[PDB]
């Protein structure tokens, strides 16, 4: 088939969530991205020895899945939001790039992965409080990608297999200004656009995690008119990412605020009073939790914004507002993938939808 389905699996699923690689329906994906490997002393390293290469042994479980499902490709995701602070150094010199690339080859060979996903958040500007940047990141992301592609090509030749190289990219078009997407696109097998986290409880006002198109009714400070899926996809296409390599990110979680004023919009784009109820932490809901507990339940009502093409919940009693991925929005995005000839769908993350409501819709629309 023409489309990828790239599911993130979180290593920490193997703690209180009690969701292990054995729980994944491998018929519903083409790829698993394993979140995450860390960077230590310029090398890719095991993120969590309690569940990765030992203890609950998620890596053993992913190899078991590969043997049962020969179609499957498993990629190690390096870095992410919390663990990106090592990239700028790793990318900055030819010696550091070779050390990094060689450590990535060593990792996928030892643990049985089919390639490497680079989640550098983000070159030049942006990222967590611990994040490190330098202006040279714009060219060094290209050089690190080339070093990885060369190392994985050489290793694949030695091993009689093909290793993929991918990346997660910001939904914010600053990422495009701070990288050379026309160059790196040639070396990545595909590029997962994180077309989500456009709004969240970092804002004291409500908004949509993943609105499809711009809604001019949303006018809050610093919120770009490009903070939507179509704007992000069109920006990466314009920057030179080939359509067939551009994979559209979808969230399987939601965000919540409490004490949102109703205004004229049942709590949408309103000033709120902090995080709302969550599943495993305040303000963050699994789709499973929304579906079972909140979807037209417990005083929450579902609303549809036909400008943004996004659903939300509002509880008028508590003022709680939930942004989440409704099937009505996700169907529009799956049709858009097909109409644009895109590379498929990616989602964060597979444990957050236990009934596979969104998982199954994605697989039904994109897979054979
Ligand atoms: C449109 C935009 O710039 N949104 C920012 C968010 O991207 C950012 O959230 C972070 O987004 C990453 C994906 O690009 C996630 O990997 C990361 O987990 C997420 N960070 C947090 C703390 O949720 C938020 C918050 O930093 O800021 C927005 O401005
Ligand atoms: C709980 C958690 O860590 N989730 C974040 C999430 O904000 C984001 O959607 C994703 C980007 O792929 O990165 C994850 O690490």
């Amino acid at each position: 088939g023409s489309y990828r389905v790239v599911a993130y699996y979180i290593s920490w699923g193997a703690y209180g969530r009690s969701y292990f690689p054995s729980d994944i329906d491998y018929s519903k994906v083409t790829h698993i991205n394993y979140a995450f490997a860390n960077i230590k002393d310029g090398e890719v390293v095991v993120g969590d020895p309690g569940v990765d290469d030992g203890g609950k042994n998620n890596f053993t479980a992913l190899r078991k899945a590969k043997k049962a499902h020969p179609h499957l490709r498993n990629l190690i995701s390096v870095g992410g939001w919390s663990w990106s602070s090592g990239f700028s150094d790793a990318a900055a010199t030819p010696e550091a790039r070779k050390r990094f690339a060689d450590s990535a080859v060593a990792f996928i060979r030892k643990y049985g992965f089919d390639g490497v996903d680079i989640d550098w958040e983000y070159p030049v500007e942006g990222g967590a409080e611990n994040m490190k940047h330098r202006p040279e990141d714009k060219q060094n992301y290209t050089l690190l990608t080339r070093s990885l592609r060369e190392a994985l090509d050489t290793a694949g030749k030695a091993d009689g297999k093909y290793y993929e190289l991918t990346t997660a990219v910001w939904g914010n078009d600053k990422f495009i200004a701070n990288t050379e997407m026309d160059k790196v696109s040639r070396d990545f097998d595909f590029i997962n656009v994180m077309s989500y986290d456009f709004n969240g409880t970092w804002n004291k006002f409500s908004g949509h995690n993943a609105p499809f198109v711009n809604d001019p009714a949303y006018d809050k400070p610093g919120i770009g008119k490009t903070f939507n899926v179509v704007s992000a996809v069109e920006a990466y296409l314009k920057a030179g990412v080939p359509a067939d390599k551009l994979v559209v990110g979808v969230p399987l979680y939601g965000y919540s605020w409490k004490g949102c004023a109703a205004g004229e919009r049942n709590g949408e784009y309103q000033d709120c009073n902090g995080k709302g109820r969550g599943t495993w932490e305040d303000g963050n809901l699994d789709f499973t939790d929304i579906e079972k507990n909140l979807l037209n339940k417990k005083g929450f009502k579902r609303y549809w914004n036909d400008t943004a093409k996004a659903a939300y919940l509002y509880n008028a009693e508590t003022g709680e507002f939930v942004t989440y991925e409704d099937p009505q929005a996700l169907k529009i995005k799956l049709d858009y993938i097909k109409s644009k000839g895109l590379g498929g769908a990616m989602y964060w993350e597979i444990t957050a939808d236990r009934k596979q409501t969104l998982v199954n819709l994605i697989a039904d629309e994109l897979l054979t």
